[PDB]
């Protein structure tokens, strides 16, 4: 029932499904990049080129700062048992931190950016995404237990489905690729005109969402089949998020929107008020 969108305009927002702003983040003080909320739907991270994540609750009020990255926060994502936070960095590490803001973990071994984190369904592995285009698995002590290779450019998002056997990226090579937590490639998703730059799986396991600079988001069956193409934003699309009713697809693009889908590719929704580029988007587990 709420919704919430990362903007280069220094704030978060949250909104409803009809399209109401109900309140306004603020205090980071450079562009917020990706955010998240916790299982319980109460707590709001946020990840920022000021180098922290940020953790709010609904009134509006900063609760925590998490600093410890020496560049940009690119990406942000809670454990499914909220205990754990996990941060992507431009400093070619992933942080994983408890909710009282206290580093746990520094997982080092990416050659470039990492440009986004995924928990997989138990809690028990992380993916990275990185610029040094891999993904990279990895566990809570920080070992790392697996690399993906194939990507033929930069590695932008990643995704575990709700089963956690099957891993998805996307990629500036225009691609989404799917994989297996032993790091075997499945399927290679193709279709877009330009970058991906994120990727997001239904709740229920069967439909992949990516979104790209090609302006659009595609839906995808588990066999790498293009179902429907969702257009109508006029400027890249830059993330994509299902509801956890798995009824409605939100994605965040650099034409200031957010806009809001059903499964039939209608538009429901557009809403409107962050004046920069909107950078990620997130639905609360209601």
């Amino acid at each position: 029932q709420t919704i919430a969108s990362a903007s280069d305009d220094k704030t978060v927002k949250l909104w409803n499904r009809n399209g109401q702003l109900l309140q306004t983040l603020t205090g980071h003080s450079s562009s917020v990049t990706g955010v998240a909320f916790s299982p319980d739907g109460q707590t709001i991270a946020s990840a920022s080129d000021d180098k922290t994540v940020k953790l709010w609750n609904r009134n509006g009020q900063l609760l925590q700062t998490l600093t410890g990255h020496s560049s940009s926060v690119t990406g942000v994502a809670f454990s499914p048992d909220g205990q754990t936070i996990a941060s992507a960095s431009d400093d070619k590490t992933v942080k994983l931190w408890n909710r009282n803001g206290q580093l746990l973990q520094t997982l080092t071994g990416h050659s470039s950016s990492v440009t986004g984190v995924a928990f997989s369904p138990d809690g028990q592995t992380i993916a990275s995404a990185s610029d040094d285009k891999t993904v990279k698995l990895w566990n809570r002590n920080g070992q790392l237990l697996q690399t993906l290779t194939g990507h033929s450019s930069s590695v932008t998002g990643v995704a575990f489905s709700p089963d956690g056997q099957t891993i998805a990226s996307a990629s500036d090579d225009k691609t989404v690729k799917l994989w297996n937590r032993n790091g075997q490639l499945l399927q290679t998703l193709t279709g877009h005109s330009s970058s991906v730059t994120g990727v997001a799986f239904s709740p229920d396991g069967q439909t992949i969402a990516s979104a790209s600079d090609d302006k659009t988001v595609k839906l995808w069956n588990r066999n790498g089949q293009l179902l429907q193409t969702l257009t109508g934003h006029s400027s890249s699309v830059t993330g994509v998020a299902f509801s956890p009713d798995g009824q409605t697809i939100a994605s965040a693009s650099d034409d200031k929107t957010v806009k809001l889908w059903n499964r039939n590719g209608q538009l429901l929704q557009t809403l409107t008020g962050h004046s920069s580029s909107v950078t990620g988007v997130a639905f609360s587990p209601d």
